[PDB]
């Protein structure tokens, strides 16, 4: 029958290891753990890509409308997060080379680099990074570097849905949205409202002090920022400076997950809101370990690609890389529980 | 003599009070976050507590006797291995929701992690430079005192500074090196001007001491010199584990910022751009701790900007290749 | 107003050292790992108990049955388990202790030793290990050397309720059951046979006859489910801990657990066997950290490594009886 | 006209690698895939390790270890292979995502094949030093062939043994380390007694001459050689009786200059060992769950075999685990 060996195609995997250093002469030890690392990266980046792009379809084609889906997609998003912390404990790995190694052949690998990686952007856009988010020196050179049948996926990954987008669109369903039925948005806008007004008369009864007119102003600011939740057009405008990017009804639906998780229909896509985000703090985890490292080994110097080295990496560590940025800044918006709208039998039974 | 006793857990496991239940109503997950502070804390008094004893064995003149590196590069080590676990504990604190943490953050106020007394002696006696209202009475007195005793970069500095082979009528390290770069970039000419110029800035000591008073460097031009000379010949018998401690050194440096970040990147998800209790912007303000700012040895980060071809480096004659034996 | 010292109690978690080397007169540097590394791992059993008896009691007084509990009861298992993963890895850390040094203060240590952590034995006890299961040290029971008011705590956590009678009791009560309803049991049992017999007459159709033992084995584990009496026995026997009725629940969650009642059910379980690997793992890295340390005592240690200390091992072993998915009966 | 990332790194065969059976035999399942990528992500860093492995078996073979500028690389790649593995036993983390009834799902189509044919895991075995004994018909041709050279070719361990054995201080007109142990340690015994005879008769005294005489008996059975070599007969010790006595001057010496990196090595092979059984016993952990008491795929019972795989028997360097038996009293080490 079928061996060991043949399954895992390991003709193709132990026999795809070539020291540039040894191929012009002087073979560097370190080389060889190198190239490894950069092979087990990107066999874990296929797999995610293998695990997103099965979850993408399953919005794309509907399935998830059916709720009986939802473990799945929720393993998989899970699943991709233990592989993520897997590939930001790897780093561990390539530090056991010293940059005095390193040097002994990096000579050989311009001008290649993992810029040139097909499947980290892949990755990057499938989950939604969009190109008014990419860093100046990054967003007109990601995709100059692939042509053919490479160029032609990479256009694919930004051409087709992105997990934001579908994502969004499922957000923008939640039940409890509707305006007939359980009215959430005005609801919640009328509980707040109530909620400020009590708080500021409390404050107001308070003996004037100097903790009093400390109270107010801080009252002031956290009214200002909960009750411009409520403004759409503030909304749209923090859209298109890319501050934020999921539509106001998607965002609504996330804030309806959030509020209310324990209710049954709730509690799996709870948890999807929870992986999504965690999938953004581990991709950045990654970039931010990637700097560390290329700082020690690198220092200063420029990148064998042509960026600036570490100085480049260390500008892509930033929120403007987070896909579900809103999804961790709802938390801004955060209420005392009695003033979140509470749930008759009727929608409690849906 | 008993377990518990000699853990004195009549303390460690009396010191659990939930505020919000103080103040009425208890909630659950108020406990996690109480624990994990106090994990943080005793780890905190151990990375002190292996800190000070390796501070000690350079300040009491014990290091210049080789013996006693295995003693010093482990209890680096240690410390590095202790932040490593630090880091990931903070996955234990992040399965609190946001919002469960909303329903007790009001108890807190005004205490924050800026009135953490030991992460404060802990950046001091590292060398994180100033340039503490939180703290008076005994504590402000510690304060003043991490602050002013010898750091671990000013201790690791003067030893640097003591490195054989750096001495200009005996191996001359310095000196042959600038004799070795530049004939080296000459030659490279004949078969640029970039690096040729930062290879170069190595030898300006005006240069670096301009650096030096803006702290954008750390270490004396001396130091600097013995920290090449043990890289470049880290394979000599002498010269082994203390090149161990020097990645050390920058091992714990990546830890401490790994741990500002995975701090930063659970604050974000807490408070979204809610100000923070003890009256930072929060998320915003953090973020800015992660920066080389507090990297106390970025000199020897950055001395990877002047690596060579191994050709290039001054060939050991047997004269010091037996000096550099045990 | 608050200050982070005082919230935290730090006056007492920061005054609890006391090398017992340096109370007898040579300070010796180690000792305060070995001291710092046991109180961390206090204070995260403490918050096992804590997650843990929370997590008993919306069992024991019925809130469970208010299937939005179980969001909460899924949050803190998993939590227990993210904690037993740091916990075993911070045997990293007291390995940075060599034999050598730990040598120089582990006279000042007797007769002290982990076997008189309160906490870890009401762990053991809450989750359900059993008494008459454990592995005996020294001749004896592990209650013998606790006393007085510990002594108590421990006789109340092996007498109330524990996780695995609780779970055991809301799994009897999983919907499907019931034989005048899905029935899942009976059709199980009947679909089980049929596959079995069109599994024959396919095999009819040397190694051909490996084929027939290797069907004839599994024909025999397969049939020997729905023999209670076999159940009955080696429950008695401890060899298995669950009614006969509560494993039909949990093989329910198995097959269906992407039924959306069952999605987090499913979760539950998945998370009881992680908490069952993770208690297992830290035995042995404790066990082979005391191997490099000391070179019954290692011996009591290695033996506790084992299905005996398992309070799950019914939801392992339910993957002994996986059968081809078109096997299950269908859902109407 | 150009090193790409890519080519250079041939993800043209790495990432041309997943065959997915269930695919290819008409219902393809979603998470063999993930069965396949761990597996592969496993030998790479197998090829790796052995990578490492063999490079230090060489600094031994050809006597560069000889020259101590060498014991840096020596100990930071042995060093470098515990910390792959750390990441190896992590790794099951990532399989652990895959539920037992999806699993199920595929298990058929992937009859007979097993680890059992991993080629690599056992070079590894082997390189290091697993017994034949302490323990390939999966194999044949250059496979078979290369295993054979692993089994006769000096291992890590019979090169470890071999530099132990020159370790400085064992000879008997230089320090005499061994003949001082020996001296030092029955006066030590001797007086420890003489104190023990003083103390006042009760069931306490009775204790601790009971304890000095189960003490005095493990020490001093270390300087019995024809035991050493009984043992070592029954496969219970590995090292030489000399080979001993040099790990044991690096272990009671090793702050001295010379000894420290020597030292570092002798705890990185202690690592290796306790990383290769956590890997061995967290497969072990998962197994279960996957199979419950199902035989395995290769023949074996499964989940109870493997168990039995988790055992100082499979510990290569358990004299350097057990040399802690012996350790005594600061006071007792010999001076210099
Ligand atoms: C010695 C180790 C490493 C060094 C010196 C290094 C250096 C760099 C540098 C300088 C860049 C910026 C582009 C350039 O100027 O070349 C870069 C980008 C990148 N590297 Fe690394 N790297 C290392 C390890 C790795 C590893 C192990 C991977 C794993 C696949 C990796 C993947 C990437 C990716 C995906 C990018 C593009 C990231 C982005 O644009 O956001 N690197 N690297
Ligand atoms: C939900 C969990 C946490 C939140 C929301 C949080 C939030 C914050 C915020 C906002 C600050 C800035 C000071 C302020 O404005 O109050 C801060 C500082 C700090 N926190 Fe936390 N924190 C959390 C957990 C922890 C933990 C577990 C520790 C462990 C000891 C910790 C230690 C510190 C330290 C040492 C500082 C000073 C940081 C510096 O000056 O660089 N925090 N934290
Ligand atoms: C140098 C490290 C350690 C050594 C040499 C050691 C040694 C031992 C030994 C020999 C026993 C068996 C009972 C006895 O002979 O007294 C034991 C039991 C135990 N130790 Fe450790 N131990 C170490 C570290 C730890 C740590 C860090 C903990 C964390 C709480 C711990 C907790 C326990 C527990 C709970 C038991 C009882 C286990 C059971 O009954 O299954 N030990 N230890
Ligand atoms: C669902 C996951 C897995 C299952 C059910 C499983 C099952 C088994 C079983 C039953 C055996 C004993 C031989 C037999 O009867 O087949 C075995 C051996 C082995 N497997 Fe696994 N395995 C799994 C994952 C892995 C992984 C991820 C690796 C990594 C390469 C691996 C590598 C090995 C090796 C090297 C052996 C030989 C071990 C020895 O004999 O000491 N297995 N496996
Ligand atoms: N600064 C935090 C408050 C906080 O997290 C805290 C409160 C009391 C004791 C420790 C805390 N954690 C500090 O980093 C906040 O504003 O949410
Ligand atoms: N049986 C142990 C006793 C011990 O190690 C110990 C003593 C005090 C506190 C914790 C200890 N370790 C427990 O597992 C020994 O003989 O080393
Ligand atoms: N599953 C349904 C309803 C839905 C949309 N978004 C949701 C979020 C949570 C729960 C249910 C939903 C759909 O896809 O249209
Ligand atoms: N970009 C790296 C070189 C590098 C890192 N990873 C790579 C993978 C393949 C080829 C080159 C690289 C440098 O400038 O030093
Ligand atoms: N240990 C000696 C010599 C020394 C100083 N710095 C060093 C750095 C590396 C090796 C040796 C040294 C001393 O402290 O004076
Ligand atoms: N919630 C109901 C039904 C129930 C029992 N066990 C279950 C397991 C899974 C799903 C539902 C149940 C109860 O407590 O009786
Ligand atoms: N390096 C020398 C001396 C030596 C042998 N074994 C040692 C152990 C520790 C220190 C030195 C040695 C050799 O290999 O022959
Ligand atoms: N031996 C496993 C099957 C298996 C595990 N890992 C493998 C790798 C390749 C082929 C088969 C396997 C079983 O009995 O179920």
């Amino acid at each position: 029958g079928l061996i060991y060996g043949n399954y895992l195609h390991l003709e193709k995997v132990l026999n795809a290891q070539e020291l540039q250093s040894e191929t012009k002469g002087n073979k560097i030890h370190d080389e060889h753990l190198f190239i490894i690392t950069h092979q087990a990266y990107e066999l874990w980046f296929k797999q995610i890509l293998w695990e997103l792009d099965s979850v993408r379809e399953i919005f794309q084609n509907g399935h998830v409308r059916d709720e009986r889906n939802m473990l799945k997609v929720v393993s998989r998003m899970h699943r991709v997060s233990v592989i993520l912390k897997l590939l930001v404990q790897q780093f561990s790995i390539l530090e056991t080379m010293t940059a005095l190694d390193f040097n002994d052949f990096r000579e050989y690998l311009s001008p290649a680099s993992g810029f040139q990686s097909l499947q980290f952007r892949l990755l990057e856009n499938k989950i939604g990074v969009l190109q008014n988010m990419r860093v100046p020196y990054n967003r007109r050179h990601y995709r100059d570097n692939f042509k053919g049948e490479e160029n032609e996926l990479l256009l694919k990954s930004e051409q087709e849905k992105t997990l934001l987008e579908l994502v969004e669109a499922w957000l923008e369903r939640t039940p409890g949205l509707e305006p007939h039925g359980f009215n959430f948005w005005g609801k919640l806008e009328k509980n707040i409202t109530r909620g400020l007004e009590e708080e500021f008369i409390r404050i107001q009864a308070k003996e004037e002090s100097e903790e009093k007119e400390e109270q107010v102003a801080e009252f002031q600011k956290q009214k200002e920022v909960l009750l411009s939740l409520f403004d759409e057009k503030r909304h749209e405008h923090l859209l298109s400076k890319g501050e934020r990017r999921l539509s106001y009804r998607a965002l609504q639906g996330a804030l309806m997950i959030y509020f209310y998780r324990e209710e049954p229909r709730f509690q799996v896509p709870f948890q999807l809101l929870t992986s999504l985000m965690d999938i953004d703090s581990l991709m950045t985890k990654w970039r931010y370990n990637h700097v560390c490292m290329v700082h020690r080994m690198l220092g200063s110097k420029a990148g064998t690609g042509g960026s600036s080295g570490y100085h480049y990496l260390r500008s892509t560590v930033s929120d403007r890389y987070k896909v579900f940025v809103d999804l961790f800044n709802l938390s801004t918006y955060l209420i005392p529980r009695h003033w979140i709208p509470k749930m008759n039998p009727t929608i409690h039974k849906f």
